[PDB]
This record gives structure tokens, sequence and C-alpha cells, in this order.
DNA sequence: GGGGTGTGGTAG
DNA sequence: ATCGCTACCACACCC
């Protein structure tokens, strides 16, 4: 009952069990409603404006709806009780989403099954619930919908499935401002519980995108927090670790914790950094950013997004990313399965209405001294990434320039088959028409 | 120099 | 078993 990465089904089954993949896709399709929303409605937001921003995204997203919409088999579960997972496998197998009594242990989304299990102390189960995913898309809907019915924003900009960043334009300096917005925070709320049979959601609302962000975190779960420029106290900034910072993840966070030996929250940064030690440790445009957002300002890239929505939403590259489920044993098995991708790519590109005039094979290869098989099944392991691009000339649609090219860029990479565990695919320059 | 390329990082 | 996607920005470098 498995089905192959040289089997023609494939990608199609791989992309119908993908929560990643499903993320990405009802993302980009949330940024073509807007603009085929917006398509007269000219909205823009100037740097004269005062504005409110709500930034408003459901709590344990998955997990919420996953378990709503459960099967027979899981009727004895009880969500404000139970430990719950969203997941498809039973060891080595990512947690999507958990829900907040998960949390109460520990566990925490992206862990795998088998390292949350340990969490738990004797007596209590983890329960596992499939993925549903069409109803994901169905309660993404409600909210969407309920956000525009309500008819308080002028501007409502997705961030993904189940996030949306919301703008009023209002005037400076008006009469009980924390008050008000608070009223609209919980109708808000409740309206969207309504509008989506039972979902919760959490508010963040500012006077800045970095802020609102910031009091969203401190909302969650069930809740929403008012943190304007005005209101930024130490409290406020000792509840955050430095990658809530948004551009923060992983690798910045390593190298802030280095320079500034580990400061355990915002505020321990704040009291020790300077701009120019921000500059060396990170580069000089994210150190700026930092350095922005521990006053509560948004960097002007940040800033485009309320400047010119429907520059900064359109598509300019198209792509699609495979590193689970790869392993070759030749050179034919890759060029069918490079020709499956551009063909896939290409009924996307001919959906949308336009062509491409640059493409980019990128390869992930087994690492000189990582294992054959790595522990997640399937999994790539660790892995070198390498990528060549390629100028087509004309902007075209044609499968025969373009997979001929993909085919001679993964020759030019070299990777023997069997070394490859992981292939990506890029039309990287899209033209109208 | 602007302007290109490959690499690496971030977010749901 | 298990489904580790993908758009976009920044930078090092280069010649
Ligand atoms: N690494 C990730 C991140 C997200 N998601 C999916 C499942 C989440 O439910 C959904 C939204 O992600 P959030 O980061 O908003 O997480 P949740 O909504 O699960 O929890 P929270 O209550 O912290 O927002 O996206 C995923 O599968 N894997
Ligand atoms: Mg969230
Ligand atoms: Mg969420
Ligand atoms: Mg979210
Ligand atoms: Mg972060």
């Amino acid at each position: 009952r498995i089905v192959a990465c040289d089997d023609p089904d494939f990608l199609t089954s791989y992309f119908a069990h993908s929560r990643l993949h499903h993320l990405s896709a009802w993302k980009a399709n949330l940024k073509d409603k807007f603009l085929n929303e917006n398509i007269h409605k000219y909205t823009k937001i100037t740097d004269k404006d005062t504005y409110i921003i709500f930034h408003i995204d459901f709590d344990c997203f998955f997990a919420t709806v996953a378990y709503l919409c459960r099967s027979s088999s899981f009727s004895a579960c009880d969500f404000k009780r139970d430990p719950i997972v969203v997941c498809h496998g039973t060891k080595n197998s990512d947690i999507a989403s958990c829900n907040y009594v998960a949390r109460s242990y520990g566990i925490k989304n992206g862990m795998w099954v088998s390292q949350a299990e340990k969490m738990l102390p004797n007596g209590i189960k983890l329960i596992s619930l499939p993925y549903t995913f069409e109803q994901f898309q169905l309660k993404s809907e409600a909210f969407y919908s309920t956000l525009k019915r309500l008819n308080i924003f002028n501007l409502i900009l997705p961030i993904s499935i189940d996030e949306a960043v919301c703008v009023r334009i209002i005037p400076d300096n008006i009469h009980n401002t924390n008050t008000l917005n608070a009223r609209l925070c919980e109708e808000i709320r409740q309206e969207i519980f309504q509008g989506t049979n039972g979902c919760t959601v959490s508010i963040g609302c500012s006077d800045s995108l970095v802020l609102a962000r910031l009091a969203l975190k401190m909302a969650k779960p069930n809740g929403y927090n008012i943190t304007f420029k005005s209101n930024l106290s130490e409290e406020f900034w000792s509840s955050f670790k430095l990658d809530d910072l948004p551009g923060v993840g992983h690798s910045t966070l390593s190298r802030l914790e280095s320079t500034f030996d580990s400061p355990h929250s915002l505020n321990d940064l704040r009291k020790r950094y300077t701009l120019d030690a921000l500059k060396a440790s990170v580069g000089s445009k994210l150190g700026m950013k930092i350095h922005l957002a521990l006053q509560g300002q948004d960097d002007e890239e940040s800033l485009k997004i309320l400047y010119d929505p429907k520059e900064v939403l359109q598509r300019k590259s198209l792509s699609i990313d495979i590193n689970w489920g790869i392993r070759f044993k030749n050179i034919t098995q890759v060029d069918l399965f490079i020709e499956r991708g551009c063909q896939y790519l290409l009924e996307k590109l001919n959906e949308i209405n336009k062509t491409t005039s640059q493409i980019t094979l990128k390869l992930m290869r087994r690492c000189k001294d990582a294992p054959i098989e790595p522990p997640k099944y399937m999994g790539m392991g660790r892995c070198d990434s390498f990528s060549r691009s390629s100028r087509l000339g004309i902007p075209t649609n044609e499968f025969g320039i373009i997979a001929t090219e993909m085919k001679s860029l993964y020759r030019t990479l070299g990777c023997p088959p069997m070394e490859l565990r992981g292939l990506a695919l890029q039309f990287n320059k899209l033209v109208d028409v």
C-alpha cells in the first residue's frame, strides 16, 4: 500500500499527506484571493496615517479542528482534559499541532511523537488524531469571511491559513483607546468562535506590526492583549524570548546568545545591547530591525505590506521542494521525476497565466559521514545543499525548453542518484500574459 | 559600480 | 514506518 518516489502518483500522494505543502498552497491561494477581491479597491496606508493593528490567529489550529471534526473512533476523548496531538505516525512523526493540555507537560509543535510520549507521567495516554485537511480550509474560510462581514477593518492581510493582520486607520490621539479596542477584541473573538462553530482565536493589538505580534503571543491561549508603544514596560519585555522577534529563528538566536551572553529575555537584551554590536553579531539589516523592534517600531521592509499590499502579495516565483521519500537508484528515474515536477509546475504557471524566463534546480546530498538511513523513516537526514540556476531567454511555458534545462542542471550538479535526499525545482522570474 | 550568482535563513 | 513546503529577503562574493 506504498507509493514510491519513482511511481507516477508520488507527487500527488506526497502533497495529499504533507501539511507543509498544504500550508504553502493555502497561503498562495489566500494571497491570490486578496489580489482578486481588491482589483478595483485601491486602499493604501501612507506614512502620515495613524493605525491600529489586530494580529489574530487560531489557538492550536489543527488540534482544535481535528478534534471537533474527529471520527467515531475518537469519541471518548476530551479536549479540556486529555493531551491531544495531530500527526501521521507513531514514532518519529511530527506533531503538527498539540492542545494546551499537552503543552502543560512540555509537549510542543514540531516535536516527534516518541519524544512527546516520554514527557507524560505513567497513567496518561497521548491521544493522536488524524489530519482533517479539507476541514482546516473550511474553518479558515469561515474565519476570513467573519473578518470581512464585521466591516471594521480598512485592510485584511492573510498571513496563513489560521492567521491574519487586520488594520484600522484611526485619528491621532483618540479618547479611551485601550478600552474601546478591548471591546473590539472581545467582539471579534466571540464572532469568530460563533462563525467557526467552536474554534477560539487570540488577538494582539498595538500600533505597530512588531508589537501586535508580541502582544498576540502574550495573549495565548484564548485571550487578547493590547500594548501600544506608549504602554511599553520592562515587564512586557521580560515576557519574551529573543526568537519571539520576527526574523529571529534558531540560527540568529544562537548568534545573539553568543554575543550578549545568553540573555533570558528581550528585556535582558534591551539592557545589554548596542546597535553596533547587533550589526556585528547578525548583520546590518537584521541588527537594525531588532534595534527598531526593541523600541516597538517596524522596519521599512515590514511596512511595505501596509504601504503597498498588492505589490507585496504579487507572486514573484513558483516552486516545489521535496525532501522526503527521495530514494532513487539511477539517473533515469531522477529524470522522470524532474519531468513530472516540471509538468506540475507548468500546470500551476498555466493556471495563473504567466510564463517563466529563469529556473533553478536545488538538491540535497547525503553528507559524507551521515548514515545511509537516517533516524526518521524516509527522511533526508544530514545533508549538504547545492543549487544551479539558468536563464531561458524569452519567457516561455514550453515543457521541452524547461524540463530539458532542469535535467541539464541536475547533470551540472553531479550528485549520484543514490546520494540524493532532496530536490527542488523553481521558476524564479515570472512574466504576465 | 549596479547587478549578477549560490548560499543560508525565516515563517505558518 | 511517514508524508522535513515554499516564498522571500539578506549577504558574501565576484570580476
Ligand atoms: N511547524 C509547523 C507549524 C505550523 N503548522 C501548522 C499546524 C498549526 O496548527 C498551524 C498554525 O501554526 P501556529 O504556529 O499558529 O500553531 P498552532 O495554531 O498549532 O498553535 P498556537 O496556539 O501556538 O498558535 O500550522 C505545522 O504543521 N507545522
Ligand atoms: Mg500561532
Ligand atoms: Mg495558531
Ligand atoms: Mg498561525
Ligand atoms: Mg522568531
